[PDB]
């Protein structure tokens, strides 16, 4: 298809089109890409990912077409610790992507110790970013952090995350809020036909190493149509 | 998902999120749903069906919702022959949907000679027991699990012109309305009242099927966009 979208307010425990991979699973109507244990707290050492089914015609060769494409979506981290660990990230990547062997920690489940593009939200602290405080950062192939912008963790909060990808002008752009109205904005300019095949999966993916927290996915939306 | 949208203006060669069964496959940027020779003619004994890959989410019982959805679609049925047959049809089944063995001919694919499904079917096959229609043209009919064409509406065959069809389900007043035209304007409809909560699970695949015993036809799906969300109700 030439244009796609789908609308989860929420994630009931009855997926059909979720491809769960690694830890990721549904827990109050939620998607917890990371493990908690029978109590819903965070533990270590986990990583989760999770694809939609349907594939992203991002772009189209033969008829000189790249997609504009919006992806809506809140999340919340949550840890007992004062420095939960490590991430949650929106990606783009080729259908057949899997969690790369020994991903964990701050890759996310991402990258390996390819083909993608990720909008990584980091909280466990490597200088593309200030180290000291958390961070918002985009990644284009194999380049983590092609830029970024100070991010501030809150736990038990949710962020609600715009990211929204213009061909005209190939601007990724990136917009967060809390719900007190904090923002933080970040965009790069990317050609997502130099980075990524033409049909694509969208989807999330999270971690945590030694430092845990939860990463749940509480809602998220997409569209993406194809433009000359 | 509570919403789920895709539209195919063409169907290029190269698709991924269609399941192409039986002879099914993608000639010429459309859907072949039928059977087709190295000329692109039409050949007997086949049939074929797509559904979208992603399974739509028609009701919820826990949040007493049921899905607002729209499937617009063209088509075109072309033959050497005169009698072209059997018929194309959008179909609504469960997930896990295969093509019945012994489905061809007038079954379309869709039903086992001798389920859990909506669908509205274009026929262009005669019966000699037809009692929804008139056997002697063609017909739309609307199908709810093992009824066929519980309601029905003449149509014309007009051989290699599309026919352009928009098929909506309100669940408020639970109307499946069809309303077909061709190009120069001639339209057809038929709407009949469907709880799909009654004959469909909660989630369901859509798509179309077509088949050709020993009369046949090319079954041309062109185009196809469609639209489904939950509300309450
Ligand atoms: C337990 C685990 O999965 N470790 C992976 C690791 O996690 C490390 C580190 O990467 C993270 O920055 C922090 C934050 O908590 O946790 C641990 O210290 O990354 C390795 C590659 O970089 C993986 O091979 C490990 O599996
Ligand atoms: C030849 C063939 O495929 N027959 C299938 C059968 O076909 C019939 C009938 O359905 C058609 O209306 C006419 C015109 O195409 O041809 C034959 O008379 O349906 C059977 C199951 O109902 C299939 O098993 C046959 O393969």
């Amino acid at each position: 298809q030439d244009s796609l979208s789908f609308g989860f307010p929420t994630f009931p425990s009855d997926q059909k089109n979720l491809i769960f991979q690694g830890d990721a699973q549904i827990k109050n109507n939620a998607v917890q890409l990371t493990k908690t244990d029978s109590n819903g707290n965070p533990v270590a050492s986990t990583v989760g990912r999770i694809l939609f089914s349907a594939q992203v015609h991002l772009w189209e060769k033969s008829s000189s077409r790249v997609a504009n494409f919006q992806s809506q979506f809140s999340f919340s981290l949550k840890s007992p610790l004062s420095n939960g660990a490590d991430g949650i990230a929106f990606f783009i990547a080729p259908p057949d992507t899997t969690i790369p062997s020994g991903s964990g920690g701050g890759l996310l489940g991402l990258f390996a110790p390819n083909q993608v593009i990720a909008v990584e939200f980091d909280t466990f602290y490597s200088n593309t970013w200030d180290p000291n405080y958390p961070h918002i950062g985009i990644d284009v192939n194999s380049i983590r952090s092609v830029k970024t912008v100070k991010w501030d963790r809150r736990d038990g909060q949710s962020l609600n995350v715009l990211v929204t990808f213009n061909p005209s002008t190939r601007n990724l752009d990136v917009v967060a809020t809390y719900s007190d109205g904090t923002r933080y904005e970040v965009s790069y300019e990317v050609d997502v036909r130099s980075v990524l095949p033409e049909w694509v999966r969208v989807g999330f993916s999270a971690a945590s190493g030694e430092q845990y927290q939860t990463h749940t996915l509480e809602s998220w939306s997409f569209t993406s149509t194809l433009l000359y």
